């Protein structure tokens, strides 16, 4: 056979979270919300680093953004929505022949497990990250087609079993393995304590540390929430903790590619799927998840 991908093979992103807004509430008065605002301040000193006791910028002021809960609210509220969109096998810019046999080759993908892991990542509150430190309690509320689910203590790095995540994941899988769309409205409550610092998304560009803001209100990037949602890959070589689904399985925090140079990257399995190579339940899920994430797969 020896069929290769078209020059311009592109797939649209199918999991679309909104940006997340950050509010302050009291744990037992979650209705009376107030917006958490990003402020700007000046800091004296720069943490000394190895060597260089006396530098130029050590005794230099730095301008940084910050965000905190007010002193009369003890709980951080994080609100966002996530729209799952179907037709995950219909390419945006790819040809058709190469993408249609890939579609029929990945038609046995365990969509139930993919949806369960996505929804679990949402319900376990992975995207909360630094905002989980020093929290007395974390609660997640998910509404979907007039159905409210509450989650309290789920292990983040173990996709443990529970029935509400399954009920949500069945609708999500019906959309992902079919047509249409479905929206989950998500709220996270972190009992942090009055005045506690909260951690919006960081931006890297004047300011020595910038925070994401929507009209001045502390916010989290949609793409960081998406990265938290797709942290489902436990099928790479020598797998321990889940990693975000990425063509080469590479992470940005510690900078390692867990799926490079071992015949387990996205493109190798892609070509094999097209050319009739036997595919495991795991790599079918991995290829379909990369199609769900979207990207440019050619050139």
């Amino acid at each position: 056979t020896k069929l290769k991908a078209p020059a311009v093979l592109a797939y649209s992103r199918k999991i679309n979270p909104t940006n997340a807004l950050m509010f302050a509430v009291n744990w037992s008065d979650r209705d009376n919300t107030t917006a958490v605002m990003v402020g700007t301040k000046t800091v004296a000193g720069t943490q000394s680093v190895r060597g260089n006791p006396n530098d130029a910028d050590k005794g230099n002021i730095q301008t940084v953004n910050f965000a905190n809960l007010p002193h009369n609210k003890n709980t951080l509220l994080v609100k966002y929505n996530v729209k799952f969109v179907g037709d995950v096998f219909k390419a945006e810019l790819g040809g058709g022949e190469y993408s249609n046999t890939l579609q029929t080759a990945l038609e046995n993908t365990d969509f139930g497990t993919l949806a369960y892991r996505y929804v679990y990542n949402i319900a376990a509150g992975r995207t909360l990250w630094r905002n989980r430190v020093g929290a007395e309690s974390i609660e997640t509320v998910i509404t979907v087609n007039d159905q409210t689910f509450t989650f309290s203590d789920l292990l983040v790095n173990e996709f443990d079993e529970d029935v509400d995540v399954a009920e949500i994941a069945d609708m999500v899988a019906g959309v992902l393995s079919g047509e249409g769309f479905v929206t989950l409205k998500v709220e996270h409550y972190m009992l942090l304590g009055e005045g506690s610092e909260v951690f919006p998304s960081q931006e890297f560009v004047k300011l020595s540390k910038q925070l994401f803001d929507l009209n001045g209100q502390a916010a989290m990037h949609d793409q960081k929430i998406g990265n938290a949602i797709r942290t489902i890959d436990t099928w790479y070589e020598d797998a321990t903790t889940p990693i975000a689904v990425e063509p080469y399985g590479s992470v940005v925090r510690n900078g390692v590619a867990y799926r490079a140079g071992n015949k387990t990257d996205l493109f190798t399995l892609m070509d094999g799927a097209v050319n009739g190579k036997s595919l495991t339940e795991e790599d079918q899920m991995f290829v379909t998840a990369n199609l769900i994430r979207g990207g440019v797969f050619g050139g």
